[PDB]
DNA sequence: CTAGGGTCCTAGGACCC
DNA sequence: TCTAGGGTCCTAGGACCC
């Protein structure tokens, strides 16, 4: 009975760079760390996507695929300001807004009577207003539940939208690959595949008890989504639970002196961020993370009442001594868990 | 050749009745 | 606690999203 819109900015980071500097519009560009910083692609424009460049791709791999790729470091304040403006635009239509990141959000427009209650037309006018006021484009999905609205906002990217009507949900589900369902990633998909389950169609012919056994709470979400069942309400009141800061070295470190020097560079950053939402720096836990050169990672965290540099250093020394094992370390991170 | 923000779930032992 | 076991907290790790 509800109407959910999922709105999604196209090539968001890249799109802001291209607006601000038009000479980037028709050449392949990407935001991400450089190859020597051991970077990863955050996102790429469509001329770069043509070459196979994707989010989360190692920058070294992107550059082999697209040698003339232009790498930008990214400008958070620019993306943030675009994001605020966009969210303020959503607020013109409803207060039922659940942001999932800078670039996107769910809207529950069930009880709105903008555009004669048309969720299709509301989505259209939001995309138009965003183009008008920010010169960036958005795609949208309109559906009776969250996850279908989110899948839908991809159907007609870029700068388009897609509507899934209650009567259309069954045909839509029947051939929908499980991997397109939010929270079904590569490991899940492959495990499902090895059971003969590829599509929501397949999952409908499956015993619930049995999915509960092999997958726990995940198996129930699976069975529900496959039916088109998604009762999760649009929640406009979510609050951040943690604050973390980490860096990957251009080169693996092998000595503790190097590790402590990195922590001293991280700590002020963790403190400035935490203070932004907790001026008194009071927290529930603090902890450290190490990532080794074989990519295993370990965290050590404990109840602690107030952000403290020396105890983070101390904690990192124990973690360093105990679980490094002569391995090179590629990443150091600090972490706090916020009070409830 | 593998980022940096995060969220949510699982699970053994401690701890408390 | 009335006794074999139930509930909740602490911690580490993993899958996942953007
Ligand atoms: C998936 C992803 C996104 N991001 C950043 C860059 C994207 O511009 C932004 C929004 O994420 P998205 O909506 O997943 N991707 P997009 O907006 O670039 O592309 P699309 O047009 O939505 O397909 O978040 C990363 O920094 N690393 C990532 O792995
Ligand atoms: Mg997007």
């Amino acid at each position: 009975s509800r109407k959910i819109i999922h709105v999604d900015m196209d090539c968001f980071f890249a799109a802001v760079e291209m607006r601000d500097n038009p000479a980037l519009r028709d050449i392949p560009i990407a935001i991400g760390g450089s190859r020597e910083r051991r970077g990863v692609i955050s996102t790429a424009n469509y001329p770069a996507r043509k070459f196979g460049v994707r989010s989360a791709m190692p920058t070294g791999m992107a550059l082999k695929l697209c040698p003339h790729l232009t790498l930008l470091p990214g400008r958070f304040d620019a993306y943030k300001e675009a994001s605020n403006h966009i969210r303020e635009i959503f607020s013109r239509y409803t207060s039922r807004i659940e942001p999932l990141s800078l670039d996107e959000a769910y809207l529950d427009v069930t009880d709105s009577v903008h555009c004669h209650g048309s969720a299709t037309l509301i989505a259209q006018e939001i995309r138009q207003t965003i183009f008008n006021e920010l010169q960036l484009t958005a795609s949208a999905g309109v559906a009776p539940v969250k996850f279908l609205a989110k899948i839908a906002s991809d159907m007609n990217k870029p700068n388009g939208q897609f509507v899934i009507t209650p009567a259309e949900v069954p045909a839509f589900l029947q051939t929908l690959p499980l991997a397109k369902i939010p929270g079904v990633g590569k490991v899940s998909a492959a495990k499902l595949e090895a059971m003969g389950l590829r599509t929501c169609g397949d999952v409908q012919k499956c015993d619930l008890v049995m999915l509960l056994k092999r997958f726990g709470k995940f198996g129930r979400i699976l069975w529900e989504r496959s039916q088109g069942i998604d009762e999760r309400d649009v929640n406009s009141e979510r609050l951040r639970k943690s604050v973390g800061v980490e860096r990957t070295m251009a080169e693996d470190i092998h000595h503790w002196s190097e590790c402590e020097a990195i922590i001293e560079r991280l700590y002020p950053e963790l403190e400035r961020r935490l203070a932004k939402v907790k001026p008194d720096l009071l927290i529930a836990r603090q902890g450290v993370k190490l990532k080794f050169d074989d990519f295993q990672q370990t965290t050590q965290e404990h109840v602690w009442p107030r952000l403290n540099k020396a105890d983070l250093i101390a904690t990192a020394r124990k973690t360093w001594d105990e679980r490094r094992g002569g391995r090179g370390v590629r990443l150091v991170g600090l972490h706090v868990t916020l009070l409830d």
